[PDB]
Formats: structure tokens, C-alpha cells, sequence
């Protein structure tokens, strides 16, 4: 019994159902939760030797690293993979391109599906070098910034590939932002070109997307280029001429393969903002970090089929949309519309459509379809899920207990995965067929990630299990952003500073006499 | 006997003759026929187990190559040898001069004998070095592209190799074209720099190079400065201030040692324009291609020396002047003056003055010696020669025999190559002492050209032999050319689209019962609309049978849904009595898209115009037309 | 054995390196003996490919490997080493070592006063060369630029070195004693995009005017976008150009402590140093990397004998050659600390060297003639005070050692228990040509000893232009082919580099000194033949003082000379006529000199005379104030050939009255 957690007092170990496994397709990646402690208690007491050899796993590399790690949090200089040097469009399209082209990558889920598509990992290859190639006839380089502004689909994909193809960092800004969000954004980071559309399909309605470009461009005059896709091909929308030019008409210019451009692993890979600060995050360590919790928190496979019911706009469709499936050669679906358009079995048709093996999104919606489309489940097969995550907030041990059944059918793994923007990829979740749950936890930390908390009165850590206080993390870890863009001091006052030598979440948790996390909201 | 290939009907096959091998300073590089076969066969089938371990020992690599080939002609995204770094110039100087820095480079003869010189390899180092540092100082970097309008002389070949040192790729101009010429393709390509001379010498007359650069340049605003070698030194040359330096003034600023910038492999070479069409070709496949060919084809050694009486401002040039004789590490001979000055000896005095092991030349300059010169040949010791080839054009029987007797004194292998500017390098020639020959037949196809004939009208492959049709390849080949500059989709409708699966030559051709090649004239106007192959010429003739029509033009244009379509545009309800005119006459797939009426061939306008001998007024009406 | 020619080597005791040498040595020397130093030295000239190829890859860390250890020759001025390869100087200098142990001192500061005093790990030198380096790259600094550093001998000049160098591009350092018109040239023959600077000076405990002679030298200097400013005195009443300067705490700390290093070429440009010739603009001297940085590493660690568990204080500036080479890149390459003195010998007080020394346990001291001919006469009595049995080896740089300061040192400093290491060398060479090697070469007071690993030194006969065979010689000194860290080119002029080195003696490099080879094989430096004046260690140009007195519209013509000095080792003596109190009029020409050139380029005498002495064509005859400027006046000869041989009498008087 807890004094403290009052949320651990008697509380079932849902253990992962028997059909999670009899739909993997291989022997999964880690056996029982006792061989996930001992790969835990190396990635925090050796980081060196854990994931040395996990980067030359999973990632190719165009130049061979010589150092691990470097750097601490109390001096916010830290590094992963020094001297190395890859290419993230190479890892996430051509190196999958090459071994089988024809394998699915991007399965597009237009706003009406009588606009759906899908392209192959050679399809991928084609598109992204063609933009790439416009870009750098542009004079885009390594060390420039391109900003995105487009909704959920393959162009959105494609512009932020094309732009790390040639060691430039993708400013993704999310389609809904006011043109002066996008003016605050576009001048921070000084980008020189921009990626967009004339217009937008959000459910139905059509949503004025180069209109507030253009209203916004008027005060940033580091922008020297716009492309522009025709998502509706509306005649009446105004292209500056001689700064607005079409995605068709430029990438037919040039050819279906452009090569790929060398990045150190410390170069930033891409900015995006949360006054806005821009969250930079490096090019090696992010990417590891994608891949890592990818394949063992989702417990994905060559065969599985990702659903993340996201948008690239935040971190959760860098992470888990793009780059984390695309690293390993999975099909990814981008879903460009909303969960109520046509009606609010979209989702759960696209999941029938594609058979898709994991689903991933956030409680809000769940509450949604709790309170509306709780009948249009049992319409659409939903039996080759595997795994079911939660991102945004907190997950109600209500809507946990709704997830599971409704959509799981009592059958799939959940996992809770708690993270922000600023940490890449997942700290605290629960791996699938592998860590038992309790409804409303994330449970244990993710490998490198040294979970702790602090009195937030004393700031001194609290040890032993059954306490609470501010959630923190002891080290820094391959996906940790790197630093806020022109502007160190403000990294270094928002998380290294409150608890020198510790990472500041920014929340409070809850451990229990068992270690499973529960995350107490915000402070 | 043939029944279609009538040029092959009883013609004696040609073996080597003994002296070829005589002259041979070692053991060729193929033992016979037989062994080519076997060698050819696997370049085919597979062009990874063949072409990865050539290219390792015959280019010398700064990053390795983790996948020999990628790509397929119906994608238009080839690519050879991909992830691999390395350095044009590295690989034609840098490494030669390291081993033996006073071996011969460029055997340079002037339009004056007086004015020849020798660079060797050290020398072309230094010198090499030197502009590439001028460049760099100017702010000349990787991906930028820069003019050369140069006479076919040592500086040529420098500036070229300075280019490729940086990274940058050089676009040559040919020094006899126009103001205008120089005004196309240096504002197509966007050029930051520009490397020319004052003047130039060619059969004693003087020719204006700067005075046309300075015409050309007041409307090519990318051009930021330009080098100036003094040729000839006139004093009356005005030079811009701010812009244009002289090439002696910067380049005595600079060291003899200038570190080569790495490159990708399918990062641009160069640009070489033929409205003229920027042809793109990467590096590595490019420099394989000239290696290779220039090895097995000529069979060239170390001990050996290649005079192409070619020009830069041409593949010919490009790939058989420079980079495939200096990627090998031989002395090549650059020929800057004509076969008539001073005499019509010149070619000959050349070759015995620097005894010369392989010759390469056009027909047109044999028809011209041949006519006005042949006594003159006899007269210089050309014993040294063993392979003399031919390039630009089928060569007559008459021609070979002539070549045969009065060169090579039939003692010589001829090599008859056969290819094309966007091949970058051979693709169907007789290997020096491997391959007999038949007068006219250009013979097998190299190693990696899968060579075939198509029908022209349904694209389908033709089986057997003695038959005829297009020249296609099935596959691409490593110095393949991968794009028109900034201009792809012209690249696809040209060479990919017209014949799916396959690369369309332009060229007939007809393959005898021993699978010998006959190079036939060029084939017609081919456009590909839904699979109907329609004469813009046809329907020309068709239109204009009306006698209601004075003229008419046909021109094909890129159409989204099916792949061409045909806009025909007539000079004098109406048009729907012409339409059917075209297709009781032609076919009832030939009709127009479209038949556009104009008040007012120079098609060249035509094309751009329905995409959206001069009298340029009527350009306004006809852009009004083709809206209404 | 006697000498006819080599006179200095006659009845001159061998001075064997003392035993306390060896048990103050932490490890095995580096060389066994002098007779495994013969072989080494024999492989490295008729071997350097196998001899250089092994050590660049024990000593440095690449990138990309090289696959041509040597290349190009004198005559062409094209030589180059370890083509190929790739690496960066600021990562075999910190990154490096930092991983290894980043708690090791890396840069012991010893400021102008000692309550100043500070000490950089190798952990903190990455982090401020990070942040450094992010605020250039964010300005737009990249491979290929030059960046200026005007700065004094402190943390920031070495951060900024490291800074620049590691995102590819060259710094050009220049001496924090020049004024705003010598600034003036440096900065526009490189076209510097940037400069490193900060707002006042310390030196002596006296304030130092540095952002102020910048201000005056950039409203002419139109390349330069951006100056980073550090607060050493945070003097708020030094102005900062808005949109133009910025301060250096305050930008750095918009960045990260770690910036990738940018790989570089083996032969590109690591920096420029610029330097007096015998024209009027200073030619600056271009560096490679590789080759220059194994230089820097392969002497420092066997002429010294550098171990890492050693400490060097090299008594130098980062404004000339000795500080960027054995104050910065030799010691931080080996990853021992240096200690980086901003003030001067003398305050607070003449045992100041020795205060450093004691607290710091330094090994290794590396000094200039001139500062010890001044501790000699001033300061003998400090060192009694201190405790210096931590040295082992102490060297001698920039100029000749007497046989007498060489005893001197060898007994007050190193209580006759330390090994010497005269070393000759220049700017050109980027590393040491002729020393010796510590605790393996015994000496000979006065004599560089033998040439160094790379270096096949020959004496040329000046009339005939032929290299002389055989020992007991004298004449040009000259190198008989290039070696890793000669210097490669003159910027954007490479035709003075090639009319200053390598075709005075084709075939050979020009050291432009005189020598003298002993029946030992012991190289004895005779001193320049090119008329280069060496004031207190700093090269001066004779014809940039004319051209600064000239700038006085008083004067018409101008001359300067050197003369031995018993204090600086040579002094200017500048001879001036004028158009027309005179002791006033020679301050004010004085201080022209300080205006335009600096402080010490300043003239110890200014000579007024009516006429100087003139050829037939009209040509100023310097070979004669020279000889009257020395007490050799009945040395000149017949001067009927002079177009106004009556001027020399009135020379000779001047001379006479106004010297003093
Ligand atoms: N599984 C979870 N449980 C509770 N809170 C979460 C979870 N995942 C994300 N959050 C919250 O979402 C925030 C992320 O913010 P951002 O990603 O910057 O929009 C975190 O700081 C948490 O407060
Ligand atoms: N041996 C040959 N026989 C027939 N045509 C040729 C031959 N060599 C080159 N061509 C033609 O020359 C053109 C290519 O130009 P070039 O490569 O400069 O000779 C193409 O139209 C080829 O068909
Ligand atoms: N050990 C030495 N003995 C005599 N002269 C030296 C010695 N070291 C340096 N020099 C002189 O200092 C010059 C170096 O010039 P710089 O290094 O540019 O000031 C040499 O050319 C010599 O004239
Ligand atoms: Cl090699
Ligand atoms: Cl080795
Ligand atoms: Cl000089």
C-alpha cells in the first residue's frame, strides 16, 4: 500500500493478452520485463558500450563515429556520435529504396479517400530527389533553414526529406498557425525558402493556406523562394512572380535521383518552435532515438504497419509520422483529415484499409469518439492491431479502460508514452509485449533516460520508491535537443539551471513502490 | 546472303593485320574474340560483379561506392557507383604526376609550329593548380558552373581541369560559334565565370574571341569575371575593368599545388550544349566510360600516344582529347591549328614528330585530305601509328579502304566508333586487335551497351539477325548522360518516352547474320502519342495537299495524359474539315490535338509558343492565335 | 681539431646535458642516444616517406587518411605533404584531449597581475572555443575566409586561434603592440570578414589603448562585417560601432559549448602571419595544416623533450611565429599544459619568470636573449628568491645567444643542471630547422647544433652560388628541399614567395642568414645577409621606417640601417635630411614612427644630416651609413664613385654629435 501515490492503491498489473503475440510477426525484441532492466541498467551505467553499437545497427553511416558521448547537462554542451557523419534522407528512403523499391513507405489518407494514394520506397526516392534538386537549384545548402507550412500529407513528408537531403534544417510550421505565427517563426530561424500550398482540405471545408504566407512573407525578407503545390488548383490564388513558383512545374525540371549530402551528427537536423523558441535537435542523436523507441516501445517489425494519427506541425509526426518508421523501412499512413470526416469511422476504415499493426494517438480524441462514434467500431475490423499509444496529456484510466476494449477488443498491448518536444522521442512508456501496464502510467523509463525525482522545497533528489515531486532526468541522452536556436541562455535557464546537473522536465511525477511513473501534470 | 542488310552481302571479313601487333608495346588487354564475348556478356547480365572491380582499379576513389548501379532508363534517375567521392582532375593529373611528374601531358602543336610546347604531368599539376586557385579566390565553388570559350589548345584543357578541381563543372563553348551561341548557353547554364582569350590563331587568320565574348557578355548577367590569356597579346584588346584579368597577371599569385575538392559521383562534370540542349554528365560514370573505351577500344598502354584531331567545344574532344588519354596517364596531343595550315602535311608531320601510336579523326577532315592533299601523306614516316579511328559519321567503304591504304599503309587497325554526345563515351566500335572488321560496320556494341533493334512503328523488339529498324539500348550504361540542364522532362521526352524501356539514339541501323552493326541515316520525326508514332513531316504534307492551306507547321509538345501531343498551326468549320483531311491520308490516330489558324520552318518558336529567314513580327499573332 | 674558418668553434668544451637532467625526466626519452638521433635524422632525409608517414599518424588524428606523404619540389614552389588527407587543428589541440581527460589544465593564465590569474582545462577550452566558433559560423565565417585577431597574450587570443581554425578558416594574428595603420595593412591584404579584439590592454599594470587603434584602422578596412569585442577591463566609456561590434560575452552565450570541428585539407590555409621584408608591405606568410601541425609537434616533443606529464611556459607572444608555435599548437597537440603570460619580465617586480615558474613546477622554459641580457643586468638578484628545480630544459629563441648569456643562463637559471636548446628557426619554417635535442645533443655555447628531422641544411658559397662540401665552411645558409611545415605561399602573391625563397639559389630554400659549419657537423648562425633588422626578437623593415618618417612633410629623403645594440641585440638607426630645435624635431620624428608602424619599431636615434650619400644614378648608398653607424668609417673606401662624395664627411659629424 502507498501513503504517497494515492494513484498506485490497489491497482491491476494488466498483463499483455495473448493475442499480441500470436500476431508478431518474429520473435519479439525483448523477451520479459527482467531482460528490459538488464538492457536498461547498461544504456545508464555504460552508455558507451549500449548504444555504440545500437547507432552502427540501425543507422548507416557515411563517416564512422569516434566518441559516444560528451558533455554534461550543467554545462548544456552535450554530443552523441562525434565525427561521424550520415544523411537522414538516406536512412529514412534510399537505403530502404535500394533493397526493395517497391515496398510501401507513405500510405497517403487524402480528406475525401477519393484523393488517396500511396508511395513506394522507390516512389519516395523519386519525389524527394526531384524537390531536393529544385532546392538546391534555388542555392540551398548545408546550414540554410526551409520552413514548411502544409497540412498532414505526402508533401509535407517529402519537403522536410528533400530539405535534409541537402544538410538543411526543415522548419516545420503547423498548417492551422496565423500568418503572424508564421512571421515570428520564419524570421527567427532567418529561413531562405518556403515550402507550401495554395490551399488545404480540412474536413470538407477548405482551409486558406497561401493567403496567410502571403501575408505573412510581406515581413520576412530573408525568404527568397516559395514552392508551391496545388493540393486544390485553384486558378484565383496569387503567386508573386519571380518568388512563388509551382512544386509541379520545378521538380519536372530535374532528374528521379539526387545524391544525398553529409551531415556531421551534431548538425542540426531540423528547428521546431513551441515568444516562440525554436527546439533545434541534432542530426545522429535524434535519429537514434527515433529508431530506438520505435522498434521496442512500439515493438515494431519489418512487416508491421504504423498508424500515427498525428501531424507533423509538432513532435510527435517528426518522430513517430516520419522519421521513426521510416528508419526501419515500415510503411507509414499519413492521414491528412480529420476523425469525424466522412463520418467518425474514418479512422477505424483506414486501420481496416491498410491492415495496419499499430495505432498511435492521443487521449482528446479519444474522448471524441467516446462521446459521439463509440458505434462506428464494431462496423470496421480492427484485428490486426497490435499496439495502441497514447501522446498528448494523460490518459484517464476511464478512456485507458475504453481504449483497451473498444478499440482493442481487450487483445492489444497500450502503451502510455510520456515525452515532450524537447526530448525527441519517448522517456517514459511501456514496451509492447513486454512491461505490464497500470492504467494512467507511462511505468518505466526509456533506455538512457535516468528518471528521478526532486523536492521541489529542497531540490535535492528523493530517493526510494513511494514519493512524489518534481519529475527529472540525471543525464543527457542521444534525442535531447541541443538548444533553443540563437538563444543558449534560454535553454540553460528553462532546463538546466533549476536542478544544476539534472534535465528539468518542467512536470511533476509520482513513483510507486513498484517504479511506475505516473505523471502528476505540469507544475 | 542478306536479304535486308544489303551492305554486309559478300564482304571479306578483315583481321587484324601482324604489324598491330608488332608495334603493341605488351600483351593486349584481350586475348581474342572469344574472350571479349565472355567479357561482354557478364557486363550485361551482370554490370555489378564487372563494372564494380574496373572501376576500383581504374579510378582512384577518395570515398567508396556502396552500390555499383541504381536506376532504369524508364525512370530517368540513373546512377552509377553511388556514395563513391573523387576528383575529375585528381584522377587525370594529380595521381600522374605523383609517379612520374616529367611524363609527357600535353603534346601541344600551335597553329605556328613555332609556337608548340610539351606540358608534362607536373607541369599540367602546377599549372592546373594555379587557375583553380584564381577561381577559388573569385569565389568559384561546388555546384556552380563556369563558361570556357577557348581554341583547342593548352589552355582549354587547363581551364577544363581547373573547373573539375573545385568541384564547379565547365561548360566549353566551341571558339567558332557566334555572340549569340555564347549568349544561349552561358545564360541557360547561369555561369559565374567566364575563361576565354584575346584573340585566336587558326590557319594563320587572326579570330576575334573577346571581341564576341564582350558582345555576348553585355547581356549575361551572371558572369561575374572573366579570365583572359593572352594568345595573342594585341594591345587593342580592351579589358573591363573590375570584370575581366588576365590569366598571367592572377595566376602568378597563386601556388602550384591547389588540394582537389571532392565530389560525389553523380554530381555534375560538365555541361556540353549542342535551341540548344544542355547535356549533363555525372563524374564517376563518365570518367569509367572514358577510361574504359579509350583502353579496349584503342588499346592504349602507358608507352602509347593519342592524337584526336578533334576540338574540346565537342564529346569527341572531351572524352578522347582529355579525360579518357589523361586518366590513363599518356601523353596526348592537342592540335589547336587545321589539317591545311601550313600545309596539308600538318597531321602527318605531327604524328611523325611525336610518333604517334593512335590516331582519331572525322571523316570530313579524310574527304578534305583526300582531295586536296593525298600525295602529301607518303611523305612522313607514319610506321609509329597502330590503331587509326574514325568518329562523327558512318565512313564509306571507299573512305575505309583509303584510310586503310594511304594512313595505316595497311598495317593499322581502323576503328570505326560509333556514339553520340549523350553517350559520353563508345558505344558500338571494333577493339583495337580483338574485333575484325567489315568496311562500314561499326561491329559489336561495347561492354554495358545492350544494343538492340526496335520497330519503329509498334516498339517492339526485333529477334534474329539480318534485320533492320531503330538503334536502341535496353538499359543505361555508367557515362550515360543524366539530365538536361534544368530542363529534365525535355531529357525524358527525348531519349526515355519515345521507346519505353529502351534508349532512343535517334539513329537506324541493321544487324548482319554475324551481329554486326550497320549504322544507317538518322530516323524521322518520332512523336509518341497513346502509343501511335506520329511524322510531323507526314502531317505537314497531309495539310498542306488542301488547297486552302499555303503552309503549315506540325511540332510536338509534352502533354500529362498522353505522354506527346501533335499541335498543328496553318496559314491560308475550317478545322474540322483539315482534320479529317489528315486522317483519311495518314491514319485516323495522326489527327491534331489541335489546328491552330495564323496569319504567319523556324519550329524552334512554335514549340515554346503552343507550350506557353526571320521576320519576328509575327511572333504577337501567333501567341494570340493559339489562346483563341 | 682547429678551425680556419669556424673561429667560434675553436677550444670550445662539448657540454655534455647534466645527470639531474635525467632524473627530473619523468619517462624514457624519446631518443635513445645521439647515435639513434644520426639514424633518425639520415631516414627522414633519404626516407621521409617512411620516416614522416608513421609519425603524422602517431602524432595527429585524421579524418581521412593521406595517401602521398610528399610531394612537389622547391624550384616550382609546389611542395606539399600528406595529400589527401583530412583533419582539424582545433580538434588535435582540445576535442581530443578534452575526451580523454577533461580535467587536465590545459592554458595556465598568467595575467599582467597575477591576482588576474586563472587556469583553462581542456574540457573548458572546448567550451569557450565552441562558443566562439558558433558566434563566427553564425556570422557566416566559413572555410576559406580570415579572420583578424588583435589581441593581447591572454586565454582569448589562444580561444580565438582555436575558434577560427576550427571551422576551416585561417586566422591572421596580429601583435597587439602595431598601431591602427599597421592593422590597417594586415587587415585589407587578406580581406578579413571579422576580428577578434577587446576593449583595453593590460600591460606592466599601465592600460592599454586595443578597441581604440581598431576603431581607427577599420573605417578603412571594408571587408571586415563584424568584431567581437571581450571585456578585459569592462571599461564603459569604450565605444561599440552599432550593427558593427559586438560583445563577446554577451554573444557567446546565444550558444552551445560544442560546434563540430570542420574537417580541412592537409594543405589548406591554417593561417596567416605577417611579416617585415625588404619592401615596404608586410608579405603574409601562409601555413598549411598538417603539414605545419606535425612540425609543431615533432619538434616541441623531441627538441624539448616533451612528456605529458610536463608543463611548458614558452616566454612568447601569439603575435609572432615563437607563440603560434610553442606557446599554442606544439604543447596543446602533445595535450600538456602551456602557460600563457600577458605581462611583461619586469612587474611587479624582475622575478615575475620566476614566480611562474615556482608556482606552476614548470619543466620546459623557453626565453629570448634579450629578456635574459635584461634579467642580467636588473634582475639577478630575484632569482636567489625562488625555487626552479622543476626545470629540466630551457631554450632560447629569435636571435643569437651569446657564449656569455649562454653561460649566464645556464648557471642562474639552470643552476648547471638543465639542458640548453638554442634554436634557430623563422617565420618560413613554421617549426625548428637547427637545435639541440634535450638531454641527446651536448652542446656548444652559441651553436644551433645539428639540423632537425626533415632539414638537409647546406652552406652555399655566395660568389659562386654552389653548395660547399666538406666542414670548417661558412656561407648562405640554405635547405635542400622542403619539409612539412615550411610555409607554402606569400597570400595572393606567390611570385614575392618565389622571388624571396626559392630563386635566389635554385634548387635550395634562402633562409636569407649566414652560417658556419665546425669540423663537428655544429651549425653556427652568422646572422642575416638581406639587411633584415632583429630589434628585441621583432623583424623590422628598414624601408617601411622610411617610408613612415617620410610621411612627415619635413622630411625629403630618408635612410635606416641597423647597428648591434647591447640591449635589443640590433637598433635602428634612421639617417634624415630636411627640406629647411633639433633635439625636439627628432622626438617628433620618433613618435612618427610609433603612429604609423608601432611602439617598437620606433628608431633609437634619429640622425639629421644635409645630403645623403647618392650613386651617380641618383640611388641612396646605405652600404655606407652602415659602416659609419659602426665605428668602421675608415672602413669606405674610395667614394669618388658617389655623385656627392662630400655628404660623407658630413655624416661622419652628425653621427659623431647626435648619437646620444
Ligand atoms: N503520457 C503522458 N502522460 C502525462 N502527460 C503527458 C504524457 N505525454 C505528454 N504529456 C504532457 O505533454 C507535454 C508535452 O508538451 P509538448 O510535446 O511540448 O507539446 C509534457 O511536458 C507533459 O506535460
Ligand atoms: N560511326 C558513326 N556512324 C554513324 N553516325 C555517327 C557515328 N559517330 C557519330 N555519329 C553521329 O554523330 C552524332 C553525335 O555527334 P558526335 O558524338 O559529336 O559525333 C549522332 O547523331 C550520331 O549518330
Ligand atoms: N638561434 C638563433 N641564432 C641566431 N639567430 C637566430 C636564432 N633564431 C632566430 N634567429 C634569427 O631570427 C630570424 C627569424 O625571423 P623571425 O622569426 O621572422 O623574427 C632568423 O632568420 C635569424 O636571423
Ligand atoms: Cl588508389
Ligand atoms: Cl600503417
Ligand atoms: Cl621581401
Amino acid at each position: 500500500t502507498h501513503n504517497v501515490v494515492h494513484e498506485a492503491n490497489g491497482v491491476k498489473l494488466r498483463e499483455t493478452p495473448k493475442e499480441f503475440f500470436e500476431r508478431q510477426p518474429n520473435k519479439g525484441h525483448i523477451h520479459d520485463v527482467n531482460q528490459y532492466k538488464q538492457m536498461y541498467e547498461q544504456s545508464i551505467k555504460d552508455p558507451q558500450g549500449f548504444f555504440g553499437p545500437l547507432a552502427k545497427e540501425l543507422l548507416s553511416w557515411d563517416h564512422d563515429f569516434h566518441t559516444v558521448k560528451s558533455g554534461t547537462l550543467k554545462n548544456g554542451d552535450a554530443a552523441w556520435f562525434l565525427g561521424g557523419e550520415l544523411n537522414a534522407s538516406y536512412n529514412c528512403v534510399d537505403r530502404h529504396a535500394f533493397a526493395n523499391p517497391d515496398k510501401p513507405a507513405l500510405i497517403c489518407e487524402a480528406d475525401d479517400e477519393k484523393d488517396s494514394h500511396i508511395l513506394t520506397y522507390g516512389d519516395l526516392l523519386r519525389e524527394v530527389s526531384k524537390v531536393a534538386g529544385v532546392l538546391q537549384s534555388w542555392g540551398i545548402k548545408k546550414g540554410d533553414t526551409v520552413a514548411v507550412y502544409l497540412p498532414m500529407n505526402a508533401q509535407a513528408i517529402i519537403a522536410m526529406l528533400a530539405i535534409a537531403r541537402l544538410g538543411a534544417a526543415h522548419s516545420v510550421i503547423f498548417a492551422g498557425f496565423s500568418a503572424g505565427s508564421i512571421k515570428d517563426r520564419v524570421n527567427d530561424a532567418s529561413c531562405k525558402a518556403l515550402i507550401t500550398c495554395d490551399e488545404g482540405k480540412r474536413g470538407g471545408r477548405t482551409t486558406n493556406i497561401k493567403k496567410l504566407c502571403d501575408e505573412a512573407l510581406v515581413d520576412c525578407p530573408t525568404v527568397e523562394k516559395v514552392l508551391v503545390y496545388k493540393r486544390t488548383n485553384n486558378p484565383e490564388i496569387h503567386l508573386t512572380e519571380g518568388r512563388d513558383y509551382y512544386w509541379d512545374v520545378e521538380t519536372a525540371k530535374f532528374p528521379g535521383y539526387l545524391p544525398p549530402v553529409s551531415v556531421n551528427s551534431e548538425d542540426p537536423l531540423f528547428l521546431l518552435y513551441t515568444t516562440p523558441k525554436g527546439v533545434v535537435h541534432s542530426t545522429a542523436g535524434y535519429l537514434l532515438g527515433a529508431a530506438l523507441s520505435t522498434k521496442y516501445i512500439f515493438d515494431i517489425h519489418p512487416e508491421d504497419i504504423l498508424f500515427t494519427a498525428g501531424d507533423v506541425g509538432w513532435i510527435t509526426g517528426h518522430t513517430y509520422a516520419l522519421y521513426g518508421p521510416l528508419l526501419l523501412g515500415v510503411p507509414t499512413i499519413i492521414f491528412e483529415g480529420t476523425p469525424a470526416y466522412p463520418d467518425y469511422g474514418r479512422f477505424w476504415q483506414i486501420v481496416e484499409k491498410h491492415k495496419a499493426t499499430h495505432f498511435y494517438v492521443a487521449p482528446t480524441a479519444l474522448r471524441l469518439l467516446r462521446k459521439a462514434g463509440e458505434q462506428e467500431i464494431a462496423k470496421y475490423d480492427l484485428s490486426s492491431l497490435r499496439t495502441l499509444g497514447s501522446v498528448g496529456e494523460p490518459i484517464s484510466p476511464d478512456i485507458w479502460e475504453w481504449y483497451n476494449e473498444f478499440v482493442g477488443k481487450n487483445q492489444c498491448h497500450i502503451s502510455d508514452t510520456y515525452w515532450q518536444t524537447e526530448s525527441g522521442s519517448h522517456l517514459i512508456a511501456p514496451l509492447a509485449g513486454v512491461v505490464p501496464n497500470k492504467p494512467g502510467s507511462a511505468s518505466y523509463p526509456f533506455f538512457g533516460i535516468d528518471a528521478a525525482l526532486i523536492d521541489p522545497v529542497t531540490g535535492v533528489e528523493i530517493e526510494g520508491n513511494d514519493a512524489e515531486g518534481v519529475l527529472a532526468i540525471k543525464d543527457h541522452w542521444p534525442s535531447m535537443a541541443r538548444t533553443v536556436y540563437k538563444n543558449h541562455t534560454k535553454y540553460m535557464d528553462t532546463y538546466m539551471n533549476p536542478y544544476p546537473g539534472y534535465y528539468f522536465t518542467g512536470d511533476g511525477a509520482a513513483r510507486d513502490h513498484d517504479g511506475y511513473y505516473w505523471i502528476r501534470g505540469r507544475v
